[PDB]
Formats: C-alpha cells, structure tokens, sequence
C-alpha cells in the first residue's frame, strides 16, 4: 500500500495474509471457515504447498490463526488480466469471533459508482518496486474511478467488465506488489474486489484495477 496508514485491530475481520515460500506474497478474503478468495495470478500454476494463509493478525508472521491449502480453483474465464479471481480451500478451518470474521460481499450486479470511497489493504509495498514490507497492514482510501475513464488509460480492451478502477489522479494512493489478491471495501466495508494489476503503483492517471465482486459472484458463489 502506497500512501496508507496502520489499519486497526479489526478493521478487516476477513483478511488474510499469504506467504508463499515462507515470504510475502499477497493477501485474500476469508469468505468462510475453508475457504478464501484471492487474486487468481496470486495462486494460478504455482505449487500449492508454498502457501500458507494466516487470519485474525495484523502481521504476515506471527498471531491469528494459520492454514495451508487443500486446493485452489482459478474462475473459469481467468485469462491475461481478466476474471483475476480464485477460490483456496483451506486445510485448517477457521472459526470467527474476536477478529476474525467472514467477508460481506458486495451484491450481485452490482458496480462501484464513479467518485465513491473505497478502502484497500494489505502488506504490500510501500513504494513501486520497493523490496520492503511492512509488518503490519496498512490501509489506503481512494475513490472509484469510472470504467470510462480507466479505459482512456489504459484502453478500451483492456478493462473489462469483470475489473473496477480506484485512485487518485494525482496518484500518490494505490495498492501495490504484494497487495494482490487482497480487499477492496466500500465505505460500508462490504467486500467490493480483490487487488489486481495496474500500471506501476500510485502513479498519476493510472488507476489501480480489481477484480470485481460484484461481477463475479457467480463464480465465487458457487465455491465458496
């Protein structure tokens, strides 16, 4: 996260860190007690056994409750940039109370409207192509961008109906490397996406872009 601040003991009782090979990696939702959603470039092709889920912390590497995975299922339509979701499986169940607990889900149909505030976190960088991490999860605020306007950075093909865009033109406010996968809340903290890709991290008239909940619930629906 670029420009963010400490996120709060239970401000995202949903979120998970992902290590893979001991190190980070990316972060997810845990929509209930086996399962978490995360980016599908996160997971897709790498050995499962890498990866290790931790809940209920605000650090990667101590605290909260950890899992491996038992499998990992990309969404049907995963290709390039686009439907960049997939379901894990957990071999540990999870159980909520004290701060864990499972993901609201923005609503079928449902599109995050243009100039809305929306919230992003996790234990990525804190600058493009920074090596270091944080330890503890950080947060940031930033505005829907209209798909429109997304598409006149980065082109029409390119955002798809499935990806929503957040930033400020200015830049200055993004996700980042090592933020993939992990949540993007509305102002209600609903589940509204997952971190997906962008055009460096914070930069001015590049948006960050998430795979869209609201979009895919189909999918996500049907796995979780």
């Amino acid at each position: 996260i670029v420009g963010g601040t400490s996120a709060s003991a239970g401000d995202f009782p949903f979120i998970v860190s992902i290590s893979r090979n001991g190190g980070p990696w990316c972060g997810g939702s845990l929509l209930n007690a086996n399962t978490v959603l995360t980016a599908a470039h996160c997971v897709s092709g790498y050995a499962q056994s890498g990866f290790q889920i931790r809940a209920g912390s605000l650090s990667r590497t101590s605290g909260g409750i950890t899992s491996s995975l038992s499998s990992v299922r990309v969404h049907p339509s995963y290709s390039g940039n686009n439907n960049d979701l997939a379901i894990l499986k957990l071999s540990t169940s999870i159980p909520s109370g004290g701060n864990i607990g499972y993901a609201r889900l923005a609503a079928s149909g449902s599109d995050p409207v243009a100039g809305s505030s929306a919230t992003v976190a996790g234990w990525g960088a804190t600058s493009e192509g920074g090596s270091s991490t944080p330890v503890n999860l950080l947060k940031v605020t930033v505005p829907i961008v209209s798909r429109a306007t997304c598409r006149a950075q980065y082109g029409t093909s390119a955002i798809t109906n499935q990806m929503f865009c957040a930033g400020v033109s200015s830049g200055g406010k993004d996700s980042c490397q090592g933020d993939s996968g992990g949540p993007i809340v509305d102002s209600s903290n609903t589940l509204i996406g997952a971190v997906s890709w962008g055009n460096g991290c914070a930069r001015p008239n590049y948006s960050g872009v998430y795979a869209s909940v609201g979009a895919l619930r189909s999918f996500i629906d049907t796995y979780a």
